[PDB]
């Protein structure tokens, strides 16, 4: 039921999906302050924009550090971010993502075909606490990305998959994940602290964590997405689109008051 919950989240058009968030399906909000960005930026721009700002944070903009064979997208959506990192990793021959709507997997498996990746990255679907499972346990991960996906989990599936995690990454290896937490303590009619004790209590080193998206650029790529539903979907979205389109107004709401940030939170396994 668990699984059933989140593949109907997710279940749906791609074709449509497009036309909400963006052709690269990107969704994990975005950046608007990159000086590369010509307005209008575009929900593909700021998603793009803001995973290449991760992976600036996380130092792989400095030539002077390890070759990256080998990649994990944990909860990979509809496969950009994977189609991004065979490009700015050519030499990388294994980039493996994991999912659990199986739906996602076959436009996954789709669209990295359609673009000649169909034999540099392999798709599983298999849930993130069932991480040991991931062939070849003689290659660890130099490069593990989680964006926008610990939201899903409930607390102990978050702790069992950063175990299971922990002991697959190389020493010295980066994990980049991005989530939507909340700065309040109180019911109002994951926090930071605790998201990152997570980690660290794991064995993980904290790298870089800081909000960012920042709550403004959250709320804009909420209310384009938002705009963009009710232009291309003028007589109703439904399921997960139309909630989207509820949802924008009441996330960039408690977003403006601050009381939810996005962070940015990188981690490396200690090379000990
Ligand atoms: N327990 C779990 N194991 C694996 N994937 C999961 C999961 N719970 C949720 N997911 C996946 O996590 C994703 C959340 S949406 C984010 C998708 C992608 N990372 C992006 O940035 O666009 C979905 O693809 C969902 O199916």
């Amino acid at each position: 039921d668990y699984e059933s919950k989140i593949e109907t989240t997710y279940q749906g058009d791609p074709e449509e999906w497009r036309k909400a968030i963006g052709d690269y399906l990107l969704f994990q909000f975005g950046v608007y302050d990159d000086p590369r960005s010509t307005p209008p930026i575009s929900l593909d721009e700021a998603g793009i924009r803001y995973f290449e700002r991760q992976l600036n944070l996380a130092g792989f903009d400095d030539p002077d550090r390890p070759e990256v064979e080998r990649i994990l997208d944990i909860g990979c959506g509809w496969g950009y971010i994977l189609k991004y990192l065979a490009e700015r990793f050519p030499n990388c021959m294994r980039l493996d993502g994991i999912n659990v709507s199986r739906e996602q997997l076959e436009y996954c498996a789709r669209f990295h075909a359609k673009h000649g990746l169909a034999d540099r990255i392999n798709l599983y679907q298999c849930n993130a606490q069932d991480i040991h499972l991931l062939p070849d346990h003689a290659a660890p991960y130099d490069l593990v990305i989680i964006r926008g996906v610990i939201s899903h989990f409930p607390n102990e599936l978050y702790e069992k998959s950063m175990q299971a995690l922990y002991g697959r990454v190389r020493p010295g290896g980066m994990v980049v994940i991005s989530d939507n937490l909340y700065n309040v303590d109180l019911d109002e009619y994951k926090t930071p602290k605790y998201f990152s004790q997570v980690l660290t209590d794991t064995g993980f080193k904290m790298y870089d964590m800081r909000v960012l998206p920042s709550n403004i650029d959250v709320a804009r790529w909420l209310m384009d997405s938002k705009a963009n539903i009710e232009k291309h979907f003028p007589h109703g979205a439904t399921g997960t689109l139309e909630e989207l389109r509820v949802l924008a107004e009441n996330w960039s709401v408690a977003l403006i008051k601050n009381k939810v940030s996005t962070y940015s939170v990188i981690v490396t396994r200690p090379i000990d």
